[PDB]
């Protein structure tokens, strides 16, 4: 069933995110240590996919949220008719394919091994599904009949050398697919809960244009005639610490990148 959460409590702002694991929230305690003397609590609705925060978000139910990027929120706005706002970039980052693995091991550590007839799992929303096959392009596995902004669909896909099956899944299920697929393409925020290692990834998108990935803060339009937007404004100017940079590139391991 959809919409899957759950809350984390600590004027009091409402932030919708995906669930991250181990440290990668870390960001948000140091945050609110930093807005803390200025009586702003921070409450967090954690979904488990990306179809549910902006929902939140123009619904009214949460203040913020934190969790896409701009090519995301301008698919999901036009798709939804709705017209949310992005008031600062937080981090970029590049996704990345994996490996499928054979218990615990990798059972590739090239490409080019990927065998003839393999299955690649890619997510299935529109900007993060494109995103994916440009990747799978980049490393050579494929040929698409579109370029420059064209969204890219598994329909596009021109030359197919491997006969790779290219199978779209729910972003948040490309890397539980791993034990059970060639290879995957995995979006940050699903590799720690998932125990992948980023850093021995089999293939990371080029950057270049790379701003439509970088992740944002986004609000309703008119948040800044809300009774909160003091607070909302408190909240961005800690995000956009120096300690907070640190925060995000240790409990990350530096698989995020801030951008500010
Ligand atoms: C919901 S759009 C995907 C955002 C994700 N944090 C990324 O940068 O890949
Ligand atoms: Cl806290
Ligand atoms: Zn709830
Ligand atoms: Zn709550
Ligand atoms: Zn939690
Ligand atoms: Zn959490
Ligand atoms: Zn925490
Ligand atoms: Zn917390
Ligand atoms: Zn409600
Ligand atoms: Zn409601
Ligand atoms: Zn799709
Ligand atoms: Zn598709
Ligand atoms: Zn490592």
């Amino acid at each position: 069933m959809r919409g899957s959460h759950h809350h984390h409590h600590h004027t009091t702002i409402k932030i919708a995110t995906v669930n991250r694991s181990g440290s990668e929230e870390k960001r948000w305690d140091k945050i609110q240590e930093l807005v803390k003397k200025d009586g702003i609590t921070l409450e967090f609705t954690e979904f488990t996919d990306y179809s549910q925060p902006n929902k939140a978000t123009a619904d009214g139910e949460v203040d913020l949220n934190a969790f896409q990027h701009y090519n995301f929120l301008n698919n999901w706005n036009k798709e939804n008719g709705k017209d949310l706002v992005a008031i600062a970039d937080t981090y970029i980052s590049p996704i990345r394919l994996y490996s499928g693995l054979n218990g615990s091991a990798n059972k590739y550590t090239k490409v080019e091994d990927i065998p003839a007839n393999g299955e690649i799992a890619v997510p299935n929303d529109a900007t993060n599904e494109s995103r994916a096959l440009y990747l799978l392009q980049s490393a050579g596995l494929i040929k698409l009949d579109v370029s420059g902004t064209a969204l890219a669909t598994v329909a596009n896909i021109k030359e197919n050398p491997k006969n790779l099956k290219i199978t779209e899944l729910d972003a948040s299920q490309t890397a539980r697919s791993l034990s059970s697929v060639d290879a995957a393409v995995v979006n940050n925020t699903f590799v720690t809960e998932a125990k992948l290692d980023y850093k021995k990834s089999l293939f990371k998108e080029q950057a270049d244009n790379s701003k439509q990935w970088y992740n944002i803060i986004v609000a309703k339009k008119d948040w800044e005639t809300s009774p909160k937007a003091d607070a909302i404004k408190k909240v961005i100017a800690a995000y956009h610490t120096d300690d907070v940079k640190k925060v995000i590139e240790e409990s990350s391991d530096g698989l995020d990148q801030p951008v500010w």
